[PDB]
């Protein structure tokens, strides 16, 4: 049910979380979406990312996840080909580490749910 229970605990959902972030950090097309803001602030991210296609999305209300990242697409010109980025990213850290392709799809629908994707666009 929760996210430690999919992963195998405490361990494996540091893996996860860190694998995701180092990932992310490294990648050209998003990388500048978190250039104004400090490395712990820019690993919190990917953890929250992470839980909420997961499936604790009970966390992030949309209304919420619209504001958060409405300086990213106002000020530093976030699209939908930078929300895909993320999400792939995230699909290729679970595959690396042996994830079963059900659960890499069950959360890929949660990351890329539409109504998400319609909310940190600000669309
Ligand atoms: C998609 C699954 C998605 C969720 C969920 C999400 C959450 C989220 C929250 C809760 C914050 C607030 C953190 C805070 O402490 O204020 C937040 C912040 C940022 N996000 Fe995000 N976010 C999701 C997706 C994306 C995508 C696709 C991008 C693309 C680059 C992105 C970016 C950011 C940025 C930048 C921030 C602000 C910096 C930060 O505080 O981490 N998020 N997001
Ligand atoms: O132990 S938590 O900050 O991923």
């Amino acid at each position: 049910s929760t996210l430690y229970e999919k992963l195998g605990g405490t361990t494996a959902v540091d893996l996860a979380v860190d694998k995701f972030y180092e990932r992310v950090l490294q990648d050209d097309r998003i990388k500048h979406f978190f250039a104004d803001v400090d490395m712990a602030k820019q690993r919190a991210h990917q953890k929250a990312f992470l839980t909420y296609a997961f499936g604790g999305t009970d966390k992030y209300d949309g209304r919420y996840m619209r504001e958060a990242h409405k300086e990213l697409v106002e000020n530093h010109g976030l699209n939908g080909e930078h929300f895909d980025a993320v999400a792939e990213d995230l699909l290729a850290t679970l595959k690396e580490m042996g994830v079963p392709e059900d659960l890499i799809a069950e959360v890929a629908a949660v990351a890329g749910a539409p109504a998400h994707k319609r909310d940190v666009l600000n669309q």
